[PDB]
């Protein structure tokens, strides 16, 4: 069903967006150096590059 995936993507990106906002919390306190590792940390444990981390959080701040 469309409208339901619909629902379900739209609730799950309201929540992932308070966390990607605690991230950049996190972030904007931390040097440069522990920027780039926390940004590694999260790619390490979610499996991706820690480049998409930053296109992700990008995508939450608007």
């Amino acid at each position: 069903d469309e409208r339901e995936i619909a629902r379900k993507v739209a609730s799950e990106l309201q929540k992932f967006s308070e966390w990607v906002k605690k991230l950049k919390e996190v972030i904007k306190k931390a040097s440069p150096e522990q920027q780039t590792k926390i940004a590694q940390w999260v790619a390490k444990l979610a499996g991706v590059r820690p480049e998409d981390v930053k296109k992700i959080i990008k995508a939450f701040n608007d």
